[PDB]
C-alpha cells in the first residue's frame, strides 16, 4: 500500500481525514512551482553559509542531524515568500484546523529549509518531537496529534535521492517490534508536493544514493498554541513583522493565542489584553 496522493485543490476536505487514518498523505502541488522558486532564492545565500548541525560555534548545536546536512530555520526574516505566501496558505490553514480544533489554536513550532549534501545517508526510523518535547511521550496514546509537520520537496524526491520513508498506520502504533525499513514506503515527489505526518508517524529521510544530487525541503512543523515552539521570532524586526497578516503574526509568536476550552482565558496575554491589542500592532504595512 503507497503513500495516499491528494489534490490541494479539489481534494482539500480529504487531506486531514486522511492523515489521521493512514498517517501520511502526499499533497500534490501543495505549494506553487513559482513560490517554490522565489523561497529557493530567497533562502540560497543562507542555506550556503550555515554550518554543521553540530557546529562549535553554536550554544544549541543540533547533535542529531548528519554532518551533511545543513537546517535553517526562523525563514521570516529572511523569506518574503515564506511570511507572505506560506504563512498565509489557505490549504496549509485548512489542514491544521481540521486537525487542531480539539485544542484550539495551532502555529509554526519550526519552519526550516533542510538541504542534503549527496550520499546523506539515510536518517534513522523515528518519530518527530523527542529531542524537544519530553511531554508527547506522556500523552495517552489515543489523544489527537498535538503537531503535524508538511515536509515540502524544494527539489525532487526520488528513491535514489534519498525520498523520505513513511510506515503507514505507525502512527497509531504502541508496540514497536515491527519497526524496519521492510516497512516502509516512499514519498516521490516534485517540487511544491507536500508529504503531511504527524508526531507519530514513523519515517526517515532516505539515503542519496546516486552521490551528485542535492535534494532540499521545507519543512513545516505546524503545533497546538499550548506547545513551546522549537524557534524563536522574538529577534525578527519589528518592521518586518508589521508588514504580516494577522494570522501570520500570530503563527510567529507575535500574538495572543486562544485554547478551545469552552471559556478560555487564553494564552501569551496581558492583563486580560492581548500581545497586539497592548502592543499597537500593524499589521500589512508594507516594508
Ligand atoms: C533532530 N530532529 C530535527 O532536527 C528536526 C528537523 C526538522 C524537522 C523536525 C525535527 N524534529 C526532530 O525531532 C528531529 O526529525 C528528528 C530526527 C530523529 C532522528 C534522526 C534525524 C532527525
Ligand atoms: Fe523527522
Amino acid at each position: 500500500s503507497q503513500i495516499p496522493r491528494l489534490s490541494a485543490i479539489n481534494d482539500l476536505h480529504k487531506i486531514w481525514p486522511t492523515v489521521e487514518e493512514h498517517g501520511a498523505a502526499i499533497i500534490e502541488s501543495f505549494l506553487s512551482l513559482d513560490i517554490v522558486r522565489r523561497l529557493n532564492e530567497e533562502v540560497d545565500p543562507f542555506v550556503k553559509i550555515e554550518p554543521i548541525p553540530a557546529a562549535k560555534t553554536k550554544d544549541h548545536p543540533n547533535h542529531v542531524l548528519s554532518t551533511t546536512t545543513r537546517l535553517v530555520n526562523v525563514l521570516a526574516p529572511i523569506s518574503k515568500a515564506y511570511r507572505e505566501d506560506v504563512l498565509n496558505s489557505k490549504v496549509l490553514h485548512r489542514i491544521c484546523s481540521d486537525a487542531f480544533h480539539v485544542y484550539g489554536d495551532y502555529w509554526v513550532l519550526m519552519g526550516a529549509v533542510m538541504e542534503l549534501a549527496p550520499s546523506n545517508p539515510a536518517q534513522p526510523l523515528h518519530r518527530d518531537m523527542r529531542f524537544s518535547h519530553p511531554i508527547v511521550e506522556y500523552l495517552k496514546p489515543d489523544a489527537p496529534a498535538t503537531s503535524i509537520n508538511f515536509l515540502v520537496a524544494l527539489s525532487p524526491f526520488t528513491a535514489e535521492n534519498g525520498a523520505t520513508h513513511v510506515i503507514l498506520g505507525s502512527h497509531k502504533w504502541q508496540n514497536l517490534s515491527n519497526v524496519s525499513m521492510d516497512a516502509t514506503v516512499r514519498a516521490l515527489m516534485n517540487p511544491g508536493d507536500a508529504l503531511l505526518i504527524t508526531d507519530s508517524t514513523i519515517h526517515c529521510g532516505g539515503a542519496e544514493t546516486t552521490g551528485t544530487e542535492t535534494r532540499r525541503l521545507l519543512t513545516i512543523t505546524m503545533g497546538i498554541s499550548q506547545l513551546t515552539p522549537l524557534e524563536s521570532n522574538l529577534a525578527v524586526p519589528r518592521p518586518v513583522i508589521e508588514s504580516l497578516t494577522p494570522l501570520a503574526q500570530r503563527l510567529l509568536g507575535w500574538a495572543s493565542q486562544r485554547s478551545a476550552a469552552p471559556r478560555d482565558i487564553g494564552l501569551l496575554t496581558i492583563r486580560g489584553n492581548s500581545i497586539e491589542k497592548t502592543m499597537n500592532l500593524k499589521a500589512e504595512q508594507p516594508l
